[PDB]
């Protein structure tokens, strides 16, 4: 099973006793000049078309989300869920314009509710008395929004919710995922809006993990009623959203986990592997300072990174994000020069040990075979991953491409596409 709103009169207490970690910040408490600055940058943002269904993966499948959606936050910074890297469209941190003044709106929104979550967190502490301040303030620095929509009734079915009741669910059960540790989670609700909750209102739910026995709580919300994740509630309680009638938006405020997540972070990786590159000039003659098995490696697997958590992520997105900024496109030139320029580096290691004595060339070998067998696996997986019946019915703004990829004809580049017979030989070698 059952579940518990403010209708029963247990809500309360299983609320007080079992669920101090979330706060319910409703409405009133929120200037009405934020609200109508907010609701107003949710209803350009949808007019421009800036929000769409994520084409993403669960349990091996390629399914769109249920919700649209768009990521703001720092610049240079990526929000990776359900193996779907999101790039920011950046907020005016210190260092279009309709679109750059909703950036500017929800980066208001971003100040305001971290404010709320720092003081949350202190009367929480306070409570639980009955280094500190360091943790607290990481905790609270939010550093993207994951802004959400869904209209119900352009919907044919909605899940049921399988263990309490609930009724209709926009999104199922879950934790939201890549978050720093014990990082809190705060959400503006934007409705544009009796056996159980009320059908035609939108209501967050709660569960603990594992646990469907203990009734879940659905909290009713309103038009401008914030709610806060605080602390380890994302990783011990699930939750969920409940369909109501109209349409609906939301804001998620989160700490990222962005260590191997921002722009800064993975062009400094490039520059580590092409440490190994003599790079008086940029031409097809790639010549490495070290064979050392342990830079090769490394090598490889910076290669791998930008390839796959980079580059393919981001075209598998089809520059969606271009519709709204341009902030991506030459970075994302840049890693593909510097991914090239790896390509050569590939090619280098593969002539070196195609020249040794043996027992220097399996220590090679052994050190890129499980590099380069990841990067023949996932360059299947995502050429496949672009190529899905779903993939293949989005409009051309969100048409996953699959870059990058050349032909066997192209000589503007030093390997093939597939590496199969590449990595064939190789193993073949290893054991002889
Ligand atoms: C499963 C519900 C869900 C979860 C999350 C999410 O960010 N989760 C992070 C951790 N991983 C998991 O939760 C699960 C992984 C797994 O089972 O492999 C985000 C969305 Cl938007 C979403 N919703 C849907 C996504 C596509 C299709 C239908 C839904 C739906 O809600 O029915
Ligand atoms: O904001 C909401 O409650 C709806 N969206 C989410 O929970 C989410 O994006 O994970
Ligand atoms: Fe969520």
């Amino acid at each position: 099973g059952s579940h518990m709103t403010p209708k029963d009169d247990e809500f309360y207490q299983q609320w007080q006793l079992k669920y101090p970690k979330l706060i319910l910040r409703e409405a009133s408490s929120v200037s009405e000049e934020l609200h109508k600055e907010v609701q107003e940058a949710f209803l350009t943002l949808h007019k421009h078309g800036c929000l769409f269904r994520d084409l993403v993966r669960i349990q091996g499948k390629d399914l769109l989300t249920p919700v649209s959606r768009i990521l703001i936050g720092n610049p240079g910074c990526t929000y990776k869920y359900l193996n779907t890297r999101l790039f920011t469209v950046p907020w005016p941190v210190k260092g279009e314009a309709e679109i750059a003044a909703a950036c500017e709106t929800f980066l208001k929104l971003n100040d305001y509710l971290q404010i709320e979550t720092i003081q949350a967190l202190e009367e929480l502490a306070a409570k639980e008395k009955a280094q500190d301040e360091v943790d607290i303030k990481s905790r609270a620095a939010y550093n993207v929004t994951l802004l959400n929509f869904m209209d119900p009734q352009k919907m044919p079915y909605l899940k049921e919710e399988p263990y309490f009741g609930m009724g209709k669910m926009a999104v199922s059960w879950h934790h939201d995922e890549n978050l720093v540790d014990r990082s809190a989670v705060a959400v503006y609700s934007y409705s544009c809006e009796l056996e159980g909750r009320d059908p035609d209102i939108w209501h967050v739910g709660f569960k603990i993990s594992w646990d469907i026995e203990t009734p879940g709580l659905a909290i009713p919300l309103h038009q401008g009623d914030c709610y806060f994740m605080l602390d380890d509630l994302n990783a011990t309680h699930q939750h969920c959203v409940l369909a109501g009638s109209q349409p609906r938006f939301s804001s998620t405020h989160r700490v990222a986990e962005c260590s191997t997540g921002t722009l800064d972070y993975i062009l400094q990786r490039c520059q580590l592997a092409l440490q190994n590159v003599c790079d008086d000039v940029d031409n097809d003659d790639v010549s490495l300072k070290s064979f050392e098995p342990a830079v090769l490696k490394q090598g490889e697997e910076i290669h791998n990174e930008v390839e796959f958590e980079w580059l393919r992520q981001f075209w598998f997105q089809g520059n969606r994000y271009r519709k709204c900024t341009d902030w991506w496109c030459q970075p994302m030139a840049q890693l593909e020069a510097l991914w090239k320029k790896m390509e050569g580096v590939t090619n280098a290691v593969l002539h070196e040990v195609k020249r040794l004595p043996v027992e220097q060339r399996n220590e090679i070998l052994t050190a890129i075979l499980a590099s380069l067998t990841a990067r023949q696996n996932l360059r299947r997986e995502w050429h496949a991953r672009c190529q899905s019946r779903i993939a293949r019915t989005l409009p051309a703004d969100q048409k996953p491409e699959c870059r990058p990829y050349w032909e066997k004809d192209d000589a503007s580049m030093p390997l093939p596409f597939d590496l199969t017979d590449i990595v064939s030989e190789l193993r073949g070698q290893l054991l002889e």
